[PDB]
Protein backbone atom coordinates (compact mmCIF):
# COMPACT_ATOMS: atom_id res chain seq x y z
CA UNK A 1 0.00 0.00 0.00
CA UNK A 2 1.15 3.57 -0.90
CA UNK A 3 0.33 6.91 -1.42
CA UNK A 4 0.85 10.70 -2.27
CA UNK A 5 -0.09 13.69 -0.82
CA UNK A 6 0.04 17.20 -1.42
CA UNK A 7 1.30 19.41 1.10
CA UNK A 8 3.07 22.53 2.10
CA UNK A 9 6.29 22.31 3.18
CA UNK A 10 8.05 25.72 5.22
CA UNK A 11 5.53 27.70 2.98
CA UNK A 12 6.47 25.73 -0.55
CA UNK A 13 4.19 23.08 -2.13
CA UNK A 14 5.54 19.85 -1.88
CA UNK A 15 4.56 16.74 -2.56
CA UNK A 16 4.75 13.57 0.50
CA UNK A 17 4.84 9.63 -0.90
CA UNK A 18 5.35 6.82 0.57
CA UNK A 19 4.30 3.18 1.82
CA UNK A 20 4.24 1.38 5.16
CA UNK A 21 8.30 1.64 5.53
CA UNK A 22 9.03 4.81 4.24
CA UNK A 23 8.30 8.12 3.85
CA UNK A 24 9.87 11.13 1.71
CA UNK A 25 8.86 14.56 0.98
CA UNK A 26 10.24 16.23 -2.18
CA UNK A 27 10.19 20.46 -3.02
CA UNK A 28 9.93 20.43 -6.63
CA UNK A 29 10.73 24.51 -6.84
CA UNK A 30 13.83 24.05 -4.26
CA UNK A 31 15.89 22.18 -6.84
CA UNK A 32 13.49 19.10 -6.41
CA UNK A 33 15.51 18.35 -3.06
CA UNK A 34 14.29 15.39 -1.30
CA UNK A 35 13.78 17.33 2.04
CA UNK A 36 12.92 14.42 4.48
CA UNK A 37 13.06 10.81 4.32
CA UNK A 38 11.52 9.19 7.32
CA UNK A 39 11.46 5.67 8.29
CA UNK A 40 8.20 4.56 9.38
CA UNK A 41 8.48 1.35 11.57
CA UNK A 42 11.21 3.57 14.28
CA UNK A 43 9.56 6.79 12.99
CA UNK A 44 13.05 8.11 13.10
CA UNK A 45 14.18 11.26 10.10
CA UNK A 46 17.23 10.25 8.83
CA UNK A 47 17.94 13.54 6.25
CA UNK A 48 18.55 17.01 7.57
CA UNK A 49 16.13 19.24 7.75
CA UNK A 50 16.13 23.27 7.46
CA UNK A 51 14.40 24.65 10.69
CA UNK A 52 13.02 27.92 8.18
CA UNK A 53 12.59 28.64 4.62
CA UNK A 54 15.35 31.55 5.52
CA UNK A 55 17.88 28.85 6.73
CA UNK A 56 17.59 26.56 3.27
CA UNK A 57 17.54 29.46 1.13
CA UNK A 58 20.91 30.36 3.20
CA UNK A 59 22.84 27.01 2.40
CA UNK A 60 20.59 25.06 -0.07
CA UNK A 61 22.44 22.36 -0.59
CA UNK A 62 23.24 21.53 3.27
CA UNK A 63 19.78 19.52 3.83
CA UNK A 64 18.00 16.85 2.60
CA UNK A 65 19.30 15.34 -1.41
CA UNK A 66 20.33 18.88 -3.15
CA UNK A 67 21.22 17.93 -6.90
CA UNK A 68 24.97 18.71 -8.19
CA UNK A 69 24.49 19.18 -11.79
CA UNK A 70 27.48 19.06 -12.33
CA UNK A 71 29.01 18.43 -8.84
CA UNK A 72 31.06 20.06 -7.02
CA UNK A 73 34.76 22.71 -7.99
CA UNK A 74 35.42 23.82 -11.70
CA UNK A 75 38.55 26.15 -11.35
CA UNK A 76 37.88 29.76 -12.52
CA UNK A 77 34.18 28.39 -13.75
CA UNK A 78 36.59 27.60 -16.85
CA UNK A 79 37.06 24.80 -18.93
CA UNK A 80 37.15 23.64 -22.87
CA UNK A 81 35.18 21.05 -24.60
CA UNK A 82 35.55 19.78 -27.59
CA UNK A 83 37.81 23.55 -29.21
CA UNK A 84 35.12 25.11 -27.25
CA UNK A 85 35.77 27.58 -24.14
CA UNK A 86 33.12 27.28 -21.23
CA UNK A 87 32.71 30.26 -18.20
CA UNK A 88 30.73 29.07 -16.12
CA UNK A 89 29.72 31.62 -12.79
CA UNK A 90 32.38 31.55 -10.18
CA UNK A 91 30.30 31.78 -6.83
CA UNK A 92 32.88 30.41 -4.37
CA UNK A 93 34.92 33.57 -4.27
CA UNK A 94 37.88 32.57 -2.00
CA UNK A 95 38.96 29.36 -3.85
CA UNK A 96 38.14 30.89 -7.27
CA UNK A 97 36.05 28.10 -8.69
CA UNK A 98 32.46 27.45 -10.07
CA UNK A 99 30.67 25.22 -7.15
CA UNK A 100 27.92 23.17 -7.60
CA UNK A 101 26.42 23.48 -11.16
CA UNK A 102 22.80 24.88 -12.17
CA UNK A 103 20.21 22.55 -10.30
CA UNK A 104 19.97 23.11 -6.46
CA UNK A 105 18.12 26.33 -6.41
CA UNK A 106 15.72 26.48 -9.62
CA UNK A 107 11.87 25.37 -10.03
CA UNK A 108 11.78 21.95 -11.13
CA UNK A 109 8.41 20.68 -12.59
CA UNK A 110 6.61 17.40 -11.56
CA UNK A 111 6.09 15.49 -14.44
CA UNK A 112 4.37 12.25 -13.66
CA UNK A 113 3.67 10.12 -10.71
CA UNK A 114 2.62 6.69 -10.65
CA UNK A 115 1.26 4.25 -7.59
CA UNK A 116 1.25 0.18 -8.24
CA UNK A 117 1.53 -2.98 -6.22
CA UNK A 118 5.50 -2.20 -7.69
CA UNK A 119 5.86 1.07 -5.60
CA UNK A 120 4.88 4.57 -5.70
CA UNK A 121 6.97 7.15 -8.30
CA UNK A 122 7.49 10.52 -8.44
CA UNK A 123 9.27 12.34 -11.58
CA UNK A 124 10.57 15.73 -11.73
CA UNK A 125 12.09 17.47 -14.79
CA UNK A 126 13.97 21.06 -15.89
CA UNK A 127 14.82 21.99 -19.21
CA UNK A 128 17.81 24.29 -18.89
CA UNK A 129 17.10 25.73 -22.45
CA UNK A 130 14.46 27.37 -20.29
CA UNK A 131 16.74 29.26 -17.49
CA UNK A 132 18.47 32.30 -20.04
CA UNK A 133 20.93 32.70 -17.07
CA UNK A 134 22.20 29.04 -17.30
CA UNK A 135 22.05 29.04 -20.91
CA UNK A 136 24.20 32.42 -21.33
CA UNK A 137 26.91 29.52 -19.11
CA UNK A 138 26.07 26.34 -20.90
CA UNK A 139 24.21 26.95 -24.43
CA UNK A 140 22.95 23.71 -24.55
CA UNK A 141 19.48 21.69 -23.99
CA UNK A 142 20.49 19.49 -21.41
CA UNK A 143 17.25 18.38 -19.42
CA UNK A 144 17.43 16.33 -16.39
CA UNK A 145 14.69 13.94 -14.82
CA UNK A 146 14.14 12.43 -11.97
CA UNK A 147 12.66 9.30 -11.19
CA UNK A 148 12.13 8.82 -7.05
CA UNK A 149 10.60 5.09 -6.48
CA UNK A 150 9.71 4.02 -3.00
CA UNK A 151 9.30 0.03 -2.91
CA UNK A 152 9.73 -1.81 0.40
CA UNK A 153 12.60 -0.28 2.24
CA UNK A 154 14.04 1.41 -0.36
CA UNK A 155 14.29 5.07 -2.36
CA UNK A 156 15.15 4.73 -5.55
CA UNK A 157 16.85 8.09 -6.78
CA UNK A 158 17.22 7.69 -10.93
CA UNK A 159 18.51 10.86 -12.95
CA UNK A 160 18.11 10.38 -16.63
CA UNK A 161 20.14 13.09 -18.80
CA UNK A 162 19.22 13.88 -22.76
CA UNK A 163 20.21 15.83 -25.10
CA UNK A 164 17.83 17.38 -26.94
CA UNK A 165 19.95 19.96 -28.70
CA UNK A 166 22.44 20.10 -31.95
CA UNK A 167 26.05 19.32 -30.36
CA UNK A 168 27.23 17.43 -27.81
CA UNK A 169 28.34 18.57 -24.18
CA UNK A 170 30.02 16.74 -20.76
CA UNK A 171 28.00 16.04 -17.82
CA UNK A 172 28.12 14.95 -14.47
CA UNK A 173 25.54 14.44 -11.45
CA UNK A 174 25.72 14.38 -7.85
CA UNK A 175 24.04 14.43 -5.06
CA UNK A 176 24.84 16.38 -1.56
CA UNK A 177 22.89 13.86 0.45
CA UNK A 178 22.71 15.15 3.55
CA UNK A 179 22.18 12.81 7.14
CA UNK A 180 21.83 13.37 10.39
CA UNK A 181 25.10 11.52 12.38
CA UNK A 182 25.33 11.90 15.67
CA UNK A 183 28.96 11.98 16.35
CA UNK A 184 28.78 10.08 19.72
CA UNK A 185 27.07 7.09 18.52
CA UNK A 186 26.80 6.74 14.88
CA UNK A 187 28.88 4.57 12.69
CA UNK A 188 30.06 5.35 8.54
CA UNK A 189 32.00 3.31 6.14
CA UNK A 190 33.02 3.69 2.52
CA UNK A 191 33.95 1.14 -0.77
CA UNK A 192 37.09 3.27 -1.15
CA UNK A 193 40.55 2.43 -1.29
CA UNK A 194 41.87 5.95 -2.35
CA UNK A 195 41.31 9.20 -2.70
CA UNK A 196 42.15 12.20 -5.01
CA UNK A 197 45.15 14.68 -3.52
CA UNK A 198 43.65 17.90 -3.13
CA UNK A 199 45.49 21.33 -3.07
CA UNK A 200 44.37 24.45 -1.23
CA UNK A 201 41.91 25.63 -3.60
CA UNK A 202 39.96 21.86 -2.66
CA UNK A 203 41.03 20.92 -6.80
CA UNK A 204 42.41 17.66 -7.92
CA UNK A 205 46.11 17.93 -8.29
CA UNK A 206 45.86 14.86 -10.45
CA UNK A 207 47.44 12.07 -8.11
CA UNK A 208 45.74 9.22 -5.97
CA UNK A 209 46.83 8.08 -2.34
CA UNK A 210 45.76 5.38 -0.59
CA UNK A 211 43.65 5.97 2.41
CA UNK A 212 45.57 5.06 5.64
CA UNK A 213 42.58 3.38 7.45
CA UNK A 214 41.13 2.31 4.38
CA UNK A 215 40.43 -1.15 6.90
CA UNK A 216 38.44 1.09 9.47
CA UNK A 217 36.81 2.91 6.61
CA UNK A 218 35.30 -0.31 4.87
CA UNK A 219 34.32 -1.99 8.00
CA UNK A 220 32.38 0.64 9.60
CA UNK A 221 33.83 3.79 11.75
CA UNK A 222 32.82 6.51 14.13
CA UNK A 223 33.78 9.97 13.03
CA UNK A 224 34.94 11.45 16.16
CA UNK A 225 37.71 13.97 16.36
CA UNK A 226 37.58 13.63 11.75
CA UNK A 227 36.85 16.27 9.36
CA UNK A 228 36.33 15.51 6.39
CA UNK A 229 36.17 17.04 2.78
CA UNK A 230 37.40 14.36 1.24
CA UNK A 231 37.35 13.23 -2.45
CA UNK A 232 37.62 9.36 -2.58
CA UNK A 233 37.29 7.39 -5.38
CA UNK A 234 34.91 4.64 -5.57
CA UNK A 235 37.05 0.96 -5.28
CA UNK A 236 34.24 -0.50 -7.61
CA UNK A 237 36.18 0.31 -10.79
CA UNK A 238 39.37 -1.42 -9.66
CA UNK A 239 38.01 -3.94 -7.26
CA UNK A 240 34.61 -4.85 -8.02
CA UNK A 241 32.39 -5.52 -5.15
CA UNK A 242 30.30 -3.01 -4.21
CA UNK A 243 29.56 0.88 -4.66
CA UNK A 244 27.91 2.30 -1.28
CA UNK A 245 28.13 4.57 1.47
CA UNK A 246 26.67 3.17 4.87
CA UNK A 247 25.37 4.73 7.82
CA UNK A 248 24.80 2.74 11.34
CA UNK A 249 22.75 4.42 14.13
CA UNK A 250 23.48 2.58 16.93
CA UNK A 251 20.31 3.30 19.30
CA UNK A 252 17.64 2.47 16.86
CA UNK A 253 19.64 -0.12 14.88
CA UNK A 254 19.18 1.20 11.77
CA UNK A 255 21.39 0.79 8.90
CA UNK A 256 21.10 3.26 5.74
CA UNK A 257 22.65 1.13 3.14
CA UNK A 258 23.15 4.25 0.19
CA UNK A 259 24.03 2.40 -3.08
CA UNK A 260 25.15 4.00 -6.53
CA UNK A 261 25.61 2.33 -9.56
CA UNK A 262 28.76 1.64 -12.09
CA UNK A 263 29.13 5.64 -13.34
CA UNK A 264 29.26 6.67 -9.94
CA UNK A 265 33.02 7.06 -9.49
CA UNK A 266 33.45 9.00 -6.71
CA UNK A 267 32.86 9.88 -3.13
CA UNK A 268 32.71 12.89 -1.90
CA UNK A 269 32.43 12.53 2.21
CA UNK A 270 32.36 16.20 4.47
CA UNK A 271 30.97 17.12 7.51
CA UNK A 272 31.92 20.51 7.96
CA UNK A 273 33.74 20.44 11.52
CA UNK A 274 31.93 17.57 12.94
CA UNK A 275 30.06 18.93 15.33
CA UNK A 276 27.09 20.32 13.50
CA UNK A 277 25.51 16.56 13.84
CA UNK A 278 25.41 15.93 10.22
CA UNK A 279 27.22 14.00 7.17
CA UNK A 280 26.79 14.30 3.55
CA UNK A 281 28.43 11.10 1.27
CA UNK A 282 28.36 12.30 -2.00
CA UNK A 283 28.54 10.00 -4.92
CA UNK A 284 29.44 11.69 -8.48
CA UNK A 285 29.84 10.64 -11.61
CA UNK A 286 32.62 12.37 -12.12
CA UNK A 287 35.33 13.47 -10.04
CA UNK A 288 36.12 17.44 -8.96
CA UNK A 289 37.20 19.72 -11.97
CA UNK A 290 36.70 16.56 -14.22
CA UNK A 291 36.71 18.66 -17.03
CA UNK A 292 40.04 20.16 -16.67
CA UNK A 293 41.98 16.73 -16.22
CA UNK A 294 43.91 15.14 -18.69
CA UNK A 295 43.35 11.69 -17.32
CA UNK A 296 40.98 8.86 -19.01
CA UNK A 297 37.51 9.07 -18.65
CA UNK A 298 37.19 5.32 -17.12
CA UNK A 299 39.32 7.09 -14.03
CA UNK A 300 37.68 10.59 -13.99
CA UNK A 301 33.98 9.59 -15.14
CA UNK A 302 33.51 12.50 -17.57
CA UNK A 303 30.63 11.47 -19.35
CA UNK A 304 29.51 12.87 -23.12
CA UNK A 305 25.82 13.23 -24.74
CA UNK A 306 25.46 13.56 -28.03
CA UNK A 307 22.80 14.99 -29.79
CA UNK A 308 19.18 12.49 -29.22
CA UNK A 309 21.21 10.76 -26.54
CA UNK A 310 20.13 9.88 -22.88
CA UNK A 311 22.09 8.73 -19.95
CA UNK A 312 20.25 6.88 -16.68
CA UNK A 313 22.49 7.52 -13.42
CA UNK A 314 21.26 5.27 -11.02
CA UNK A 315 21.18 5.22 -7.01
CA UNK A 316 19.07 4.47 -4.23
CA UNK A 317 18.93 4.77 -0.04
CA UNK A 318 17.76 1.55 1.43
CA UNK A 319 17.24 1.15 5.11
CA UNK A 320 17.52 -1.83 7.16
CA UNK A 321 16.31 -2.83 10.45
CA UNK A 322 18.74 -4.51 12.67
Amino acid sequence: ANFIEKITYLGTPAIKAGNEHLEMIVVPEWGSNVISLVDKTTNVQLLREPETAESFHDTPTLYGIPILFPPNRISDGTFSFRGRTYHFDINEKDKHNHLHGFLYHEKWNVVTTKQTDEGVIVETEIDLSELPHVQKQFPHHAVVRMTYTIKENTLFKHATVMNKGKEAFPWGIGYHTTFIFPAESSLFSLTADQQWELDERLLPTGKLMDVPYKEALHEGMDLRHKQLDDVFLSSYQKRGGENQAVIYHQHAHISIIYKADEQFKHWVVYNADGKQGYLCPEPYTWVTNAVNLDLPSSLTGLQVLEPGEETTAKSSITIELN
